[PDB]
């Protein structure tokens, strides 16, 4: 009379309205009659953004015959190894936040994300920036697999747009040396900086330091920056609450009425994940969760609050889901 979806997320450490978006979707699914006549419930586990806790949660979900699918995890360094446990168990893992390209590069069959990867975000950013007249840019990046990853993706797409990367760097010691870098960048004709560092991983510090030194050029970053020195910052992300679409607007109004504040991109990704999984589960054999992955692929294009979703053979979401967001007066405007 009851079925369960597992959710693994750093619930306690983040004020990101993710739980609210999940809860709104579950309420909607139950109001419409549940899944195969059964009430839908969530089993929430907090991975504290820690790999060891994440792997333990993954095994606990995988060993529980009552879990039909899992939504999670948030951080790619947890989702990638946790996905091995879910994949070997034949249990769907659907991530609403992990953007590393590597997630879908391990031959897994049960592993999905319902948001664009870093590579798709980079591709759309390069297109936009070139149309805006960028020609010579600098990349500030984290010298790890994820930082090198997004940096190399952006450089490759920017090059195809006729943008030259005139310098890339991963460290500066103090503001004086950032001044010296900015002098070199001016001599190279710099017109913008792409920050391939996460906001919590040194990104925000650079933003503040850049303003101190007087760096004038546009700053561009990826999805961790969705979560007022930032005036004019361009962010490649997902979810447009101003999208003039019935589904997006029904969600925005419902979310506002229930929770008394605007939904975040994570509330939206969580909501679409629950709705997507419930639709696939309606049509599936609930006694065999290893059949659900094919059912998700069988949906083909599927309309959600984020836009149109579609899973490919590797589990990437190839829908046109990227939304470019620009900071104006402490608020994102939507391009
Ligand atoms: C929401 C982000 C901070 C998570 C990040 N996109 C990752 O893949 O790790
Ligand atoms: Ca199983
Ligand atoms: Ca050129
Ligand atoms: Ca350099």
């Amino acid at each position: 009379e009851e079925i369960f979806i597992g959710v693994a997320w750093p619930f306690a450490s983040l004020d990101d309205l993710f739980a609210e978006g999940l809860e709104l979707a579950v309420q909607e699914i139950n109001e419409q009659g549940g899944v195969q006549g059964r009430k839908l419930s969530l089993v929430k586990a907090d991975d504290e953004a820690e790999l060891e806790k994440g792997l333990a949660i993954a095994q606990a979900f995988a060993d529980n015959a009552g879990i039909q699918a899992v939504i999670g995890h948030r951080n790619s360094f947890i989702s990638i190894p946790a996905a091995s446990i879910y994949d070997q168990a034949g249990l769907v893992m659907l991530s609403p936040a992990s953007t590393s390209p590597d997630l879908t590069d391990h031959g897994y069959i049960h592993v999905f994300r319902n948001i664009p990867s870093d590579q798709e975000i980079a591709r759309q950013l390069a297109i936009y920036l070139a149309e805006q007249g960028h020609e010579r840019m600098v990349i500030y990046y984290t010298d790890d697999s994820y930082g090198n990853g997004l940096a190399n993706a952006f450089e490759d797409y920017a090059r195809a747009q006729g943008i030259t990367i005139v310098d890339r760097f991963n460290y500066y010691g103090n503001l004086k040396d950032l001044e010296r870098l900015y002098d070199k960048w001016q001599a190279f004709g710099m017109d913008g900086i792409f920050i391939a560092k996460t906001a919590t991983g040194g990104g925000t510090e650079f933003l503040v330091d850049a303003k101190s030194v007087g760096i004038e050029v546009p700053l561009i970053a990826g999805n961790s920056w969705d979560a007022m020195t930032a005036e004019g910052l361009l962010v490649g992300s997902f979810f447009n609450p101003q999208r003039p679409d019935s589904r997006t607007q029904d969600f925005v109004e419902a979310f506002r009425r229930e929770y008394g504040q605007p939904p975040t991109s994570y509330a939206a990704a969580g909501y679409d994940a629950v709705i997507l999984l419930a639709e696939a589960l309606e049509k599936s054999d609930l006694t065999h969760p290893a059949t659900l992955a094919q059912g998700l692929r069988d949906l083909g294009p599927w309309e959600g609050v984020m836009g149109m979703h579609r899973f490919d053979g590797r589990g990437d979401d190839i829908g046109d889901l990227v939304v470019l967001k620009k900071m104006k007066d402490g608020r994102f405007e939507y391009l």
